[PDB]
DNA sequence: TTAGCTGTCA
DNA sequence: TGACAGCTAACG
């Protein structure tokens, strides 16, 4: 929900459109850089992939 | 058994 | 768009 939390999560995503699956090291590092919880970080990407990444694939 | 994906509500 | 119950794939 934090406006900042979105930005930090958006960057890594588009910085890894081919491998949008972070590691346990990056998951916590994102959580610390956002203050969110691990579960919050986990769910965000899973939603982001099918709402940000996948739609662009369809357009190709 | 855990990471990830689908379906889905407020 | 952030939640989580439920199903699915990579026997210890």
């Amino acid at each position: 929900f934090p406006k900042v939390a979105t930005n930090i999560m958006r960057a890594w995503l588009f910085q890894h459109l081919t491998h949008p699956y972070p590691s346990e090291e990056q998951k916590k590092q994102l959580a610390q850089d956002t203050g969110l919880t691990i579960l919050q970080v986990n769910n965000w990407f899973i939603n982001a992939r099918r709402r940000i990444v996948q739609p662009m694939i369809d357009q190709s």
